[PDB]
């Protein structure tokens, strides 16, 4: 481990303050866009005494991402600029993002750290099937596990079935990968005859969307791994904001000693302690070409105090805010469904959910499939169906017409899953 | 101008003197370390030390393909795993890809050759690389990607794919470089035209193409059309990836080798003959460097010819005429699919998209050269027809095969995506 990792609270706290002092800084005299925020809001770098003192600061939101399209939220000259890499475009038009050549070094040195949190071992190997690209996940999680000094095979996204030929092949020790795609290379194992859990796989690191506990506890029994959650985000960095200690797997704990977290109420804006659900911001604490300060993630979670490293935890993430459906008055995210679904042995773990109106009631739809060996066991699937209806109507306050489709009947994921199509319109 | 290193230019007789040492190096790396070449130099009744000068060199044996796929995934390495960097494959273009790894320093030396490839193609501080080489187990975009970004340059790690969204970003972000192949530089370059763009107006200066074979008249063509140079980088996987030669803009007269990490020769790929420089045969490589995958007189079956070096002291190769698994034989005579598109390329009224379908008929091979008109040229029948004719009289008067012209629609021919599939033998 590195020092840093196992520092006392008032060293890494001492640590934060000195370098938010820096990253405020670096963004008021090199940042066009935080001069102007900064200024607009009343606030100067000095003002900065505490780290509680963030808070008088502005927040930054997608759309100042948008408005500065492509270039206009460097803070360093183009020539210095090594590396561009954009958002997903999940929720619009992807954001763009730069990087020195120091910033590429510390995220690799983040990624390999959050490598080493998963349990890595001298002499493995690191299968990498996040997708190589203008994307982060896959160059991030490359340069990581280079950086670590394990063996990197870089293969990147689709082609399942050559993936599992490798696997099998070049016996990997660690897969990285998200949790939905993970699902279509166990089921191509399973296709072949092989058994997932004789796998040369110990690791799945697996990340860039949400998973729940119970998802976690049913790929580890499937494929025969320990499996841990990896955060990231584009504007922050990329994959290895946080991740999690496979010695306890209780959330990712946050690389806060180069990203400082704090939760929101979404609605006020107003800072809440440690513990309690809300928005999660970043500001960065070592970044020179993009530095980001109180960005606003729009991804919902709670902090949690330091188990395995003394940095603070967050939880998994419930859903992005984008991600939560209004259903006849009831609000629910997708994770709280998967919940409910991966109780049931018999039916796969893949599912989409889609909205509808059938006069002015809005109809939730859940479209599930059986395991390909419980397919024929009508009684186990009819009593699957029926449990999952009630455990969604008693748990959530949901009633979900659960529709089973034949085995294959649900696209599968080539990365981040689409969870949800709404057709209300 | 970025720099040169020094060695790119210092006296062919130091250049020599090191080649002669490092090649002793993985000589003996190779027998004492790799258990396939211990193996090899035994039954060919050679040891490392029978090399006392680098005409010693063709006393060694070969090291083909085979050699490769009789060890996958793993038997050629020739350092233990906890080294193993890097693994990449080759591209499956004739069978079953062969699989490569790399220590730390591999892929360090990599990057330095692949800047040192960029920096020929006359790239300058500030510039914007795009990169459109797949990323993934193929060499080619990890490759390009290492090597800009060890050149200092902003990197744009796009891949393969995609293409109105690779126009979207070249409008954009304004870069000055593109790494791509030729072929698909052609797809990119009528998306720019059907997006109503000028392509001669583009931000890039430089297009850096490789992975297929592609012409001087396709250059010239390219050139003209986007408003760059264009230079040549050849690579493959077995020896490195793209970087083993590129070309230098100020000559274009074919990739320079990097002949300081890997040693180049011909030969008549009938009889293994080493042939004196200037002929044309097959390339074959030794790695004078490499840790993980020591590759010994490696036959390449890419056919070329080696020249004196010009912009640079290390020798060039001829652009590559083709692999051996592309020569045709069309009644009786040899045909590459490079020697069509030189006389495609002729017409101003056709596409340069082609592709060549080989069936038989009765006693003959008939050749079938797929076509294309211009978007332009696409409602001239009259146009059309006698550039159909001109072309297939330029080919039988040339090269002396009898070809039939077939015109598709624009945008009837597949279009690539990488490495063109150039021939389609129904044979
Ligand atoms: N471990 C994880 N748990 C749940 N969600 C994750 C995790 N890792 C990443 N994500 C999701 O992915 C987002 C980062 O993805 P990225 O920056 O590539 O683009 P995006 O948010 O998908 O798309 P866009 O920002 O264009 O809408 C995170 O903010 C979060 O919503
Ligand atoms: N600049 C170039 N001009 C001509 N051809 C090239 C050039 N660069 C690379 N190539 C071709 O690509 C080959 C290297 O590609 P790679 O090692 O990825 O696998 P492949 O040869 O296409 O597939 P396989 O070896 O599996 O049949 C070269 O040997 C050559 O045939
Ligand atoms: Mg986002
Ligand atoms: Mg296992
Ligand atoms: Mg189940
Ligand atoms: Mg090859
Ligand atoms: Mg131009
Ligand atoms: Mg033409």
């Amino acid at each position: 481990l590195e020092p840093i990792e196992t520092a006392s609270r008032d060293e890494l706290t001492a640590l934060q303050l000195e370098r938010l002092k820096w990253s405020l800084r670096h963004a008021y005299d090199h940042s066009p866009v935080y001069r102007r925020k900064f200024d607009e809001a009343g606030v100067h770098p000095d003002d900065l005494k505490t780290l509680a003192d963030l808070s008088r600061f502005p927040f930054t939101t997608k759309g100042d991402l948008r408005d500065s399209y492509p270039f206009g939220m460097f803070a360093v000259p183009q020539d210095r600029i090594s590396r561009i890499h954009a958002s997903s475009g999940t929720t619009g038009k992807p954001t763009v993002v730069g990087y020195t050549a120091a910033d590429i070094d510390t995220w690799a040195n983040l990624v390999a750290r959050s490598i080493r949190a998963a349990g890595a071992r001298r002499g493995d190997k690191v299968h990498v099937s996040y997708g190589y690209g203008l994307f982060t996940g896959g160059l991030g999680a490359h340069y990581g596990a280079e950086r670590a000094g394990l063996t990197v095979i870089p293969f990147g996204g689709g082609q399942t079935e050559k993936q599992v030929q490798l696997i099998q092949d070049f016996r990997p020790d660690i897969i990285m990968v998200t949790p939905s795609y993970m699902l279509s290379i166990a089921d191509e194992i399973e296709r072949q005859g092989l058994d997932p859990v004789q796998s040369s796989l110990r690791i799945g690191i697996f990340g860039a969307e949400p998973w729940t506990n119970d998802m976690r506890v049913a790929i580890e029994q499937r494929m025969g791994i320990d499996a841990v959650d990896i955060y990231g985000l584009s504007e922050v960095m990329g994959p290895g904001v946080a991740s999690e200690c496979v010695e306890t797997k209780d959330g990712p704990t946050i690389w806060e000693d180069h990203f400082y977290p704090e939760i929101i109420d979404p609605e006020t804006g107003e800072v809440l302690p440690d513990g309690e659900l809300g928005e999660l911001v970043f500001t960065s604490l070592t970044k020179e070409a993009l530095p980001i300060i109180r960005y606003r993630t729009r991804d919902l979670t709670r902090l949690l105090p330091g188990t395995a490293r003394t940095m603070r935890r967050m939880e998994k993430i419930t859903g992005r805010s984008d991600d939560m459906m209004i259903v006849r008055g009831v609000n629910v995210f997708p994770t709280q469904i998967e919940e409910q679904l991966l109780k049931q042995r018999a039916l796969a773990p893949h599912y989409q959910i889609v909205l509808t109106k059938e006069g002015p009631l809005d109809v939730l739809t859940l479209n599930v499939e059986p395991c390909p060996e419980t397919a024929p066991d009508t009684a186990a699937i009819q009593v699957a169906k029926q449990a999952l209806a009630y455990d969604i109507k008693s748990l959530i306050g949901v009633t979900a017409v659960i529709n089973v489709l034949p085995v294959n009947g649900i696209e599968r994921s080539v990365g981040k899953a689409r969870r949800v199509v709404d057709k209300r319109k």
